[PDB]
């Protein structure tokens, strides 16, 4: 699975790890994360990031 | 041809459907699809999106 | 890279020019601007931008 970062912070989203404290839990996809789930550390949409690759 | 989705939001493009409300017409291959054309509901680049399975 | 733009005052950030006079040299992509750094017309954080096309 691929990385993603959010482009008003910086902060890598990494599915390995996920965002298990705001309920994405680890080994999700970030196709996957609900589309209301916000970056954890700048609160940007998932609108808001962009592939790592 | 085959479904693409959009990674960030989860959009599905459908090559049978076309967007045609952007002038992306039925039976419009993914890479032909104008490379200015985003994501109809979160606005990603065609970059963000993935073969379907 | 993509260009930016400030919601609260329309200030563009351009990636091909930077904000030299603040410390964004000429390249950088938004994503790269250091997080402390704000809108030169305004003063909004980088949580006030939003990507153009
Ligand atoms: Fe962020
Ligand atoms: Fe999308
Ligand atoms: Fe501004």
């Amino acid at each position: 699975m691929k990385k993603y970062t959010c482009t008003v912070c910086g902060y890598i989203y990494n599915p390995e790890d996920g965002d298990p404290d705001n309920g994405v839990n680890p080994g999700t996809d970030f196709k996957d994360i609900p589309d209301d789930w916000v970056c954890p550390l700048c609160g940007a949409g998932k609108d808001q990031f962009e592939e790592v690759e």
